[PDB]
């Protein structure tokens, strides 16, 4: 089914953007929506929010974490999906949010490859390729 998957991270600088063939809505509203809000408790932790974008009918949902413990800048893997989705990502969440934590792992295995804070955003880079590929493999084939 059709989906558009952004990494980014905080200094905000986009590391990958990809809509499906199968597949939108401004670079600008998406930041606010990844990285904006007074109804959650900001508790400066590894976390999963489901946001719906009503202005394009689509589910937007996020994992942001930091880098270390040390650390003040987030990193986050967001998706969005058509708002009929969201049933069946409720459903399924326990298998995504697991499918998330190994997405986690990598691009922060790419940090301590390289010892430093950053992503690139010129990504032969197989840590971002494999998360796009747990996407294109396991979560957006359970969510149809």
């Amino acid at each position: 089914g059709g989906f558009r998957l952004i990494i980014s991270q905080e200094l905000y600088q986009v590391v990958l953007d990809h809509s499906s063939v199968n597949f939108h809505i401004p670079l600008n509203e998406l930041k606010d929506y990844i990285f904006g809000s007074i109804r959650t408790i900001d508790y400066s932790a590894s976390s999963d929010k489901i946001k719906v974008v009503k202005s394009a009918n689509i589910v937007l949902f996020t994992r942001i974490f930091y880098l270390n413990e040390k650390s003040t800048l987030r990193i986050a893997i967001s998706c969005c999906v058509t708002d009929d989705v969201l049933p069946v990502l409720t459903e399924c969440w326990p298998h995504i949010s697991s499918f998330l934590d190994q997405c986690e792992n990598t691009l922060l295995k790419y940090l301590a490859k390289n010892d430093t804070q950053f992503l690139p955003h010129d990504w032969n880079c197989i840590e971002v390729a494999a998360v796009l590929q747990t996407f294109q493999r396991k979560i957006i084939p359970l969510l149809s």
